[PDB]
């Protein structure tokens, strides 16, 4: 057996293993959006790199849970893949519903992660979700919410228009 | 005959200074894209600033082919320059696609003379177009797609708006 | 279709996009190396550094093949990513093994879509291979060789003292 | 018609448009004396760098004249440009010698413009003149003089020795 | 066998072997070179400058060369030198005509390598050639041309005093 | 006649003509050493930049002797170069062993030719030896010696143990 494992549930280490999966899926649907938003027939440059910068930090809230795996002496085990939902990701408004969505889902899993490892009183898991990943996925789904108010706002009658101010004065661009 | 030359065909030294004249004539047609941008009643600073530099870049190329013409022992020739293809050149849009013409023109003849060099075993002929040409080829062309998708949505039912954005807000400009 | 789009074949896009998940794969495998060295009991950090900055290395020539999709025109399409091949990696002597194994695959598929690009007369994409994939590969596979060669020479018949050395004196570690 | 147009004849516009064409073909003279003396088989790169430098010099007096025309609202109408009077040009005082003939064409092409704004009464036009470009040709005909009378005392009865002699000691070189 | 070797031929192996040969006879004449021009009875510092130079270049050919053949998993195997073909080189004209005869021989090695190379489909080869030798090697040819003709322009009827003239004006010296 | 030699024996010109031949053979020795403990199947890096750097070093001897040959007013003769004495270089140990060999050659080639200089009362052919030679060859040796001490005690009965810790520990390497 482990010789450093100490009150670390089977129950903790599996779901901490799935969780780098959605993780890691996550990632993989951001650097999707990303490539789909540098298109030369899309070409939105801002979009592109919200989403570039997003597939990075999903790989790194991945790389950390791995990191604590060894930390805690779980077993990292990593699963097959599943590509992206979408080959193309409609317009921004499109794409960031699908986002938020996809936040939205990571959110509920860090909070069942929680809860499992609060019934298995486990609390450096729980200070490790809270001191790392709950307040980070508030943070982003409250900018994503932002944002979509604010790309809604902008549709109109000029749809065009309002998706190229959008990308030109509130997403970061060369 | 030639001191230095060894492995030039005659082939290659004539597509060479073609390719020059074409160079020239795309490096004119930016030039004349360039001050219609700046007249009084167009006015489009960041679209004239467009092209002047790719007057200036074209210029580059075949500026290059004439120093490697030398290089390998080959005789610079020049011909007469036909002035380009329009007087007017309408709208941002109609500019842009007719720039979009032009570099593909100029793309195609970039891989007829790679395979003309490739047919005649000329490998400094081929690296040469390889690192001086065709990447820069690809990006510009890509870029001015980029460029042609945004000012597209930006034409909606409001073309002078949409005109007026795309060169304060993409293009370059004091 | 594609107003970029020039000498850009359907079975190179398809390629490149297959060549993609190749490289994804074998970044995922670099991951699950890199934590495999860094449980409590392997515990090589110079492994583990090492097979983690791969995992970096083969993302970012993933990211450079989908950066040129869009480039030339084809449609980046993304498909399931695989497991690695194992879940625990033996010895440091196994791991280099299936590195070197892993890196000749990679560098197959590097030639065979070399092979292709010329058979197709697409000097762009063969550059694109010559210049940012065919020397790095060939310098990572030359180093894995000269790694297997001195972990070899110090199996001996003290064979953790051989890999405890090994990742001291030659690996990269704090 | 022009909304900032004023005292601004149609002669003086169309002359400007020929004065415009007059500069290009000098300066693509230049480009092709340039690339002479660059030739393996003639060697002179001081001479090479002379007339390179008046390409560049005589295109941005064309570049002067064409935003002249747009400030004072005419239309730059840009025309066929013929090329160079010779594709070979023999000795360094060869092409000095057509150097200051081409000068001197251009120098009259000069005065007659202003000549022209004078009997039409447009200062600006007469000033523009006097101040970029008179005493520019009046100082380039003289160094191209002095250059004239170095050469021709260093013909002797030792040509080659003399040729290289004021490249080497008169003009710039590496 | 070789654990890293792939795509790498014996005939392209052997002909490497062949072609460190010819480099390094190549930096070995260009070492006789120098110090003939060194004698305290030829004397012609700027000229022995230019040759040594030369040697070290071609050294670090033949090195570049030994290095990728151990980066390809070939055998580094070396054989007899031998030495220049004359033990005086009579006057400067005559040593940059045998200096370009040389430069054309490597050349044309290098070609034929090349050729090799893209019957094998061995594209790390051609493109190792075209990046660090195909270009380097135009460049020196085309400098030793400018020079043969700046010696031959030289010659006139006073060979002593344009031998000096040109070593001292055109070669670096102290 | 030479117009500067003085006091410069014709059997001295002769063998400093031969000891030049004798230190290339041994630069050359030293390449190919080099280059075998650079191969991915030896991979010794520091044994490889040992090596390296006496091929350099033996160089420089070559070149002071043929300094000095012109200096005298002797003349500068190249003989063939043999190929090294083996084409693979065995262990360390084998090498260093070799080299020492090698060395001592030198060396007694030193000694021969200043007991010529002395038996023909050639004072700076003497000094020559005493300020450059000499003292280099003995300290060289010693460091060979020392090398191969530490060597031997490595070898104890894990041979392959041994001949990376020296060349880890003893060696300069990256
Ligand atoms: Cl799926
Ligand atoms: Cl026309
Ligand atoms: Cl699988
Ligand atoms: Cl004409
Ligand atoms: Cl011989
Ligand atoms: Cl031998």
């Amino acid at each position: 057996s482990s010789q450093i494992r100490q009150n670390y549930s089977t129950e903790v280490e599996a779901a901490v293993n799935r969780l780098v999966n959605l993780y890691l899926r996550a990632s993989y649907t951001y650097l999707s959006l990303g490539f789909y938003f540098d298109r030369d027939d899309v070409a939105l440059e801002g979009v592109c790199h919200f989403f570039r910068f997003l597939a990075f930090f999903k790989f790194f809230g991945a790389f950390r849970l791995l990191k604590m795996q060894n930390q805690r002496g779980g077993r990292a085990l990593f699963q097959d893949l599943q590509k992206p939902s979408q080959d193309e990701w409609g317009t921004t408004l499109d794409a960031m519903k699908a986002a938020i969505v996809l936040e939205k889902s990571l959110n509920q899993a860090l909070l069942d992660l929680h809860a499992l490892g609060s019934a298995q009183a486990d609390p450096h898991l729980c200070d490790f979700l809270e001191s790392h990943f709950l307040d980070e996925e508030v943070k982003l789904i409250k900018k994503m919410g932002d944002h979509l108010t604010n790309i809604q706002r902008l549709v109109g009658s000029q749809a065009g228009l309002g998706e190229y101010l959008f990308e030109r004065l509130t997403l970061k661009h060369d």
